[PDB]
């Protein structure tokens, strides 16, 4: 019934997400320019037009003849200058979105759109535009701020998300103008991470001796854990900000080793014997692609390395989160 556009599609979070919404409708066209990311989603998704083009490329006059009525897209955050000069429009890594905002006016058929954004895009002149043009084609909209770790899911991601409307579309969602902290549906309590880890992990993720010098400031998770540090590309690039860190032992154990540490120069040879011990280890693309709510008929290619497969992941979407946005967008 619903035609979708799957914009900035990445590796597909958007369409595992519209699938288990339930609701009905096709993906007719994803877009990215990402040959790796495109890869990955050919590959779960063989059926889907998945197009390389950029999103600047796309004419109102195109999306008219695919008859999409829904739009789903995540873009990224990208400047528009640099030291003191403008950046170039067909400059691959220049914020495309302005060029949406523009062509709102004119995509006719589109009935529902869905967004997600960084944290303090709504404090942002962008979003202040965005908003503005969507009053201006008469939609009507919710601005949401969500974690996952309020949907149930033992994990932060703190994002931005606006599910708009067409306002001659009978809405019975209550909407409001100050941003929504929480979902009206209460999941409880994140589940632990039993659930999410395998027995048989692989000793190429433990965490290596250069980044157990950083061993400070980790965050660090057990199997009774009911959250988790957000995951970004640069985990396992750096030691910190960039995600949680897991091991088997004992939380008792970890903060043992950690005080033995501490009688020890930093980062020095003694200190990283201790945390050698510790069996600390990154979690495998597969279990951020549980915690990340994907489904487990979704998988990656074995033909992308770890790195690859860790940037990819942190551009990515909670599927559960947004399957819940799409319920409420369409209700
Ligand atoms: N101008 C543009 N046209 C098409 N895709 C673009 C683009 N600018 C950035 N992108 C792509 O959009 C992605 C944004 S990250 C979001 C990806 C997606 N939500 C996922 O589940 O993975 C990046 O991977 C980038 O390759
Ligand atoms: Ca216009």
């Amino acid at each position: 019934s619903h035609k979708i556009l799957e914009l900035y599609s990445g590796i597909g979070g958007m369409h595992c997400a519209w699938k288990e919404s339930g609701l009905d409708g096709e993906i007719v066209a994803a877009v990215d320019i990402n040959t790796v990311a495109n890869s990955v989603y050919k590959h779960n998704f063989p059926e889907t037009n998945l197009l390389n083009r950029n999103i600047q490329q796309l004419t109102p006059q195109v999306i008219k003849k695919w008859n999409v009525d829904t739009i789903l897209m995540s873009p990224p955050c990208q400047p528009f200058t640099r030291n003191g000069k403008y950046l170039d429009d067909n400059d691959p890594r220049t914020n495309s979105f302005l060029y949406l905002i523009g062509i709102l006016d004119q995509l006719d058929n589109v009935d529902y759109i869905l967004m997600e954004n960084v944290k303090g895009f709504e404090n942002s002149t962008v979003r202040n535009l965005f908003i503005d043009k969507l009053k201006e084609c008469n939609f009507i909209y919710q601005e949401f701020l969500l974690c996952p770790s309020t949907v149930g899911v033992p994990n932060s991601r703190l994002r931005y998300y606006c599910t708009a409307r067409r306002n001659n579309l009978t809405w019975p969602f209550k909407r409001r103008d100050e941003i929504i902290t929480r979902l009206p549906k209460d999941f409880g309590v994140p589940h632990s991470l039993e659930s999410i880890i395998e027995e048989d992990v692989d000793e190429k993720f433990l965490v290596p001796e250069k980044m157990l010098r950083c061993a400070k400031v980790f965050d660090i998770c057990y199997k009774t854990s009911k959250r988790s540090c957000c995951f970004t590309k640069a985990y396992t690039h750096y030691a910190d900000g960039t995600g949680s860190i897991f091991t088997d032992k004992p939380r008792e154990v970890v903060q043992k080793c950690y005080a033995a540490a501490a009688q020890n120069e930093i980062g020095g040879e003694k200190f990283v014997e201790l945390f050698k011990e510790l069996k600390l280890r990154y979690f495998t693309p597969k279990e951020v692609l549980m915690i990340m709510c994907f489904p487990k008929s979704y998988n990656l290619p074995t033909n992308i390395s770890m790195k690859q497969c860790y940037r990819l992941l942190g551009n990515s979407v909670n599927v559960k989160v947004i399957s819940e946005l799409l319920k409420i967008l369409f209700e």
